[PDB]
């Protein structure tokens, strides 16, 4: 049995905390992670300038596609970038048509409403990213840390990002491999 695939795109802006905890906990599952540059291979300058140095440049990652689960990460300038790309629209639309699982969180779902993704889930993001988000109705929202309507996993900020990514793990792996990457974090419940 092949091991599960991720993509998580980063873009400038991207919100750090948001974009590390999933990869790292992803790949502590055992998940085959690619952490693709929407602007290319060059390295990113994240929201509070961390800077990280994708494995691909999206392009090249897409190519190695189709992915068990689509990451996007928060950060209000990286989603706004995420929402602007041509290119994340595309592989949103790809994802979405297999049937595929999409996840983002804080800001990251805004994304989703901009290239028309998963309209009428319910989902949640940060709570200054609600307006934007809930702009024309086309989603329903919620207060749940993390909420997960189907093929659509949302989560609120980087106080919730190791609750989306234990909740991504579950997702693509089950529960007992959750279990067992959470227990040496040391995260308190």
């Amino acid at each position: 049995m092949a091991s599960k695939r991720a993509l998580v795109i980063l873009a400038k802006g991207a919100e750090e905390m948001e974009t590390v905890i999933p990869v790292d906990v992803m790949r502590r599952a055992g998940i085959k992670v690619t952490v693709a540059g929407l602007a290319g291979k060059d390295p990113v300058q994240c929201s509070r300038d961390v800077v990280i140095c994708p494995d691909a440049s999206l392009e090249d990652a897409k190519k190695e596609g189709p992915y068990d689960v689509v990451v996007l990460p928060g950060g209000n300038l990286g989603a706004q970038n995420l929402s602007e790309s041509a290119a994340v629209k595309e592989i949103l639309k790809e994802q979405e048509n297999r049937k595929g699982l999409i996840a983002a969180i804080c800001a990251g779902p805004t994304a989703l409403l901009a290239h028309e993704i998963g309209f009428g889930s319910k989902v949640t993001t940060h709570p200054l990213a609600k307006d934007k988000m809930m702009n024309g109705g086309h989603y329903t929202y919620s207060e749940n840390r993390v909420e997960k309507d189907g093929l659509i996993l949302t989560s609120r900020g980087p106080g919730t990002s190791f609750e989306f990514a234990l909740a991504i793990v579950e997702a693509l792996n089950g529960k007992e491999v959750a279990a067992q990457v959470k227990a040496p974090l040391v995260l308190k419940d």
